[PDB]
RNA sequence: CGGCCGGGAACUCAAAGGAGACUGCCAGUGAUAAACUGGAGGAAGGUGGGGAUGACGUCAAGUCAUCAUGGCCCUUACGAC
C-alpha cells in the first residue's frame, strides 16, 4: 500500500492554509531575551522579536508550548524563512 | 616650651612583598554582534597619567676628528717638545 505522496500532499494542502497576510496559529518552540521561535509549520520555525510580546510594562506574557496566532506575510523569503508577524495579528484583533 | 626627654609603634615617611581596575555589574544603542554611551560602586573607569620600548625599509643621510678598519700619502716630516 504505497500511499501516493501527491494524495497525502493534497490532504496536507486542504488541512493548512496558505496566503500572505493570513491569520494563522503557531507554537511557541523557544523563548530568547532576542527573539521568539514560534512554528506554523510551512516551511522554517521563523523567529519574531521579542517586543511583538510585550504589553504596556513590557512583559513576556507569552510562555514556552502556548498556542499563539501571528500574520504569515510570505511562506519563504529567498533566505530559507517562513516569515511571521505577531503585530499584523494584533492590527487585526 | 625646642620631639627636647623619658617614652610609644598610633600617624606622616622610609623601602620590600602583596591587593586592587578587568566593560567586572546595570540600562540603553547596536547586526541575536564587536563595540559605544550613560549610571552605580570605587582612591582610581574604560590604555587612569607619564616614561622606557622605534617592524621590513627610504634618504650612497651623519660620523675615517671617540673607536676599529681596506686603500692612498709623509717619515730630519703631514711625526714630537
Ligand atoms: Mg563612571
Ligand atoms: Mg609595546
Ligand atoms: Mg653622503
Ligand atoms: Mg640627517
Ligand atoms: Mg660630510
Amino acid at each position: 500500500m504505497t500511499e501516493s505522496f501527491a494524495q497525502l500532499f493534497e490532504e496536507s494542502l486542504k488541512e493548512i492554509e496558505t496566503r500572505p497576510g493570513s491569520i494563522v496559529r503557531g507554537v511557541v518552540v523557544a523563548i530568547d531575551k532576542d527573539v521568539v521561535l514560534v512554528d506554523a509549520g510551512l516551511k522554517s520555525e521563523s523567529a519574531i522579536p521579542a517586543e511583538q510580546f510585550k504589553n504596556a510594562q513590557g512583559e513576556l506574557e507569552i510562555q514556552v508550548g502556548d498556542e499563539v496566532d501571528v500574520a504569515l506575510d510570505a511562506v519563504e523569503d529567498g533566505f530559507g524563512e517562513t516569515l511571521l508577524s505577531r503585530e499584523k495579528a494584533k492590527r487585526h484583533e
